[PDB]
């Protein structure tokens, strides 16, 4: 039921981005706020399909690098991930980008002990988002329902945003 970006141009929405905002309804990202902190992510095509989610971010004095696979799941700008080591399927939707400055990303569990996750995300091609950028994801994060403490900008580090 969530709305991907219409006529989504994949290969727009390649290469780096910063995650610069974030909600969710876990209970306890609801407390390692403000430990959240900015993330850089690149996005690549994968060879077997879908795009590779490559995040880098500062946790516990050091750097460290996810990498997530986003398999297409039926529509342009949706996508499934799939927790290698938790046995939980999440749907990825790109609900909202103009490509060359934001994006506005929703993910929710669907099976597993990840089932009832939920959370919304806004990439930003900058580090420092505009105000009506902010305001965008403002608005479908409390559409979504996740209340206003539940919606964090998450700080710039210096760390671990190099290539």
């Amino acid at each position: 039921q969530v709305s991907v970006q219409p006529n989504f141009q994949q290969d727009k929405f390649l290469g780096r981005w910063f995650s610069a905002g974030l909600a969710s309804n876990s209970s306890f990202l609801r407390e390692k706020k403000a430990a959240l902190s900015m993330a850089k992510s690149v996005v690549a095509p994968a060879t077997d399909g879908g795009l590779n989610l490559t995040s880098t971010f500062l946790r516990k004095n050091q750097c460290e690098t996810r990498t997530m696979l986003l398999q297409p799941a039926g529509s342009l700008g949706s996508y499934s991930y799939r927790s290698p080591h938790w046995g939980s399927t999440y749907s990825v939707s790109v609900v909202e980008t103009d490509y060359d400055q934001y994006a506005l990303l929703y993910s929710q569990g669907s099976k597993g002990p990840g089932e009832d996750f939920r959370m919304a995300t806004l990439y930003s091609r900058t580090q420092t988002p505009r105000a009506e950028l902010k305001e965008k994801f403002t608005a479908f994060c409390k559409a979504q329902g996740f209340t206003e403490d539940t919606i964090v900008f998450l700080p710039q580090t210096d760390k671990c945003m190099t290539e």
